[PDB]
């Protein structure tokens, strides 16, 4: 018998883990940006300005210069992680200033000037009553400033469907999503989120026929995975339905002597998406993908992509 101080008989011991380790990263993006309803150019128009939180721009793809390190952390962790679960998403819009171009006419100059409105607000619209979609072409289109849809508005005199929440200056609007829909201990494939036509977790059973997504929107997923040419994994899980109504920013519609008085806003968009990275285990186990199903994405040859914004889910008594 060994007399050492630390001596103890061997219990069955293997230190290598099974993947129980979880890093709980957050990916933050914080942006002070312009909302311009004045101009005639693209997203500067009077049209509402969409927030495509379905398109998982939380990465901050709409520009390459907004990458912070939280991404650079996510990019790394996705290298060492077999799977991920997004357990929260926190969106907060601050309204610092409000501004509107007043029209001035002198000597047929017909120039403009800007005025502060402390009494008007920023209307945050929801599609919650209607079914709508977001056209997507390039990551740039994910910019919530310059993103628009033609002939769309938050104000329809015939029927007003939108659910609206007005944000004054010196006031913030913070909405939060719970993005862990995956029961039975399934996870999301690691993604560095370099694709705009990729989408957010949650099950909107709708998918465009022109861009068939596959099962991952189903409330029950029936899917397969390659895991090499020799093997295949059958990924099968339940995930709760989720409805992500189109989130639209807009000014009030003020009929003015000429054409619907225009405002412009200064806001700070604060986005922190919370991710739990389940790191790859100490030993290679490619078959862990049996627990992972890819992030939903719009697959197709087209240059443009229409994401379902589907507003809501009826609740039936049971």
């Amino acid at each position: 018998e060994g007399y050492g101080k630390h001596i103890t008989s061997m219990h069955v011991r293997n230190i290598f883990n099974q993947g129980n380790q979880v890093i709980r990263n957050i990916v933050k993006q914080q942006r002070y940006e312009l909302l311009d309803f004045t101009g005639t150019e693209a997203g500067t128009t009077n049209l509402p300005k969409i927030i495509p939180y379905q398109c998982i721009w939380w990465r901050g793809l709409q520009n390459a210069a907004n990458v912070n390190q939280t991404i650079n952390n996510m990019i790394a962790l996705n290298t060492i992680s077999y799977g991920v679960r997004f357990l929260k998403a926190k969106l907060c819009i601050e309204v610092y200033a409000v501004t509107r171009k007043r029209l001035i006419q002198t000597g047929a100059t017909s120039y403009y000037t800007d005025d502060f409105e402390q009494g008007q607000n920023l209307f945050i619209g929801w599609a919650d009553r209607k079914a709508e979609s977001i056209p997507i072409t390039t990551p740039a289109d994910l910019d919530e400033t310059k993103l628009t849809v033609a002939n769309t508005t938050l104000f329809d005199a015939n029927n007003d469907n939108i659910t609206k929440e007005e944000v004054p200056t010196r006031e913030k609007w913070c909405h939060t999503w719970d993005l862990d829909v995956l029961n039975h201990n399934y996870l999301w494939e690691p993604n560095n989120l370099d694709s705009q036509w990729t989408l957010i977790p949650g099950a909107q059973a709708v998918q465009p026929t022109a861009t068939p997504i596959g099962p991952t929107y189903q409330e029950i997923v029936i899917a397969t995975k390659a895991i090499g040419a020799n093997e295949s994994a059958l990924v099968t899980t339940i995930q709760d339905r989720r409805s992500y109504p189109r989130l639209m920013l807009s000014q009030p519609q003020i009929k003015d002597e000429t054409d619907t008085m225009k405002f412009k806003y200064q806001i700070r968009i604060s986005t922190e998406l919370e991710m739990e990275h389940h790191i790859k285990p100490d030993i290679a186990n490619p078959w862990l993908t049996r627990q992972t199903l890819p992030l939903p994405a719009l697959s197709g040859d087209g240059t443009t992509r229409y994401v379902p914004c589907v507003p809501y889910e009826t609740h039936v008594s049971q």
